[PDB]
């Protein structure tokens, strides 16, 4: 029943891609895989291959999703930046009022289309400066940062509880932690 959007670019940190991905299907959530590049195998950032779902051409015709998820990885982040595409995806989803969702560097692709501002957040510690230039948002030391539809995270070390807490925003508590608890986390 929800359904998430994951953007899949070449150069995305693959553990905070597949977390998501794999805690998002755990609780029930369709996820698409979109390749940011088309429908062709993309090489991560620790070289890692993933075969996406579709394209990300594609996968934009079959919206609404209830969140879009970015990865991190500073060059996947880069791609983001860079795309208007994605440009497009997340205006959309900021003005229909949906989730937003980025780990690591890849709040800085919010940055880059100028969506949030005015939301705390937060980022990987090596991304503060790049998400801060111009001061458009407030920085957060919190491992998971939620500012209403906005919802950021540190880094590949974060990205269980930043899945869960997606789980948690869409499905509720109950669902996220009935997820959790199988996977031995502590």
């Amino acid at each position: 029943s929800k359904r998430a959007l994951v953007i899949l670019a070449k150069g995305a940190e693959e553990m905070e891609t597949v977390i998501p991905v794999d805690v998002m299907r755990r609780a029930g959530i369709k996820v698409t895989v979109a390749g940011l590049a088309g429908k062709d195998p993309v090489q991560c950032s620790r070289d890692v291959v993933i075969c996406p779902d579709a394209s990300l051409e594609d996968a934009k015709k079959e919206g609404p999703y209830d969140v879009v998820v970015l990865p991190g990885g500073n060059l996947g982040a880069q791609n983001l930046s860079e795309s208007a595409a994605v440009k497009e995806i997340l205006k959309e989803q900021e003005n229909r009022k949906g989730l937003i969702a980025a780990i690591c560097a890849g709040p800085t692709a919010l940055l880059a289309h100028e969506i949030g501002f005015g939301s705390k957040v937060t980022t990987h510690p090596l991304a503060k400066d790049k998400m801060m230039n111009g001061g458009h948002y407030t920085y957060s030391e919190n491992r998971v940062e939620k500012d209403g539809l906005i919802l950021t995270s540190r880094g590949p070390g974060t990205s269980f509880e930043f899945a869960l807490a997606i789980v948690e925003a869409l499905n509720g508590k109950e669902v996220a932690a009935q997820v959790k608890a199988p996977l031995v986390l502590k």
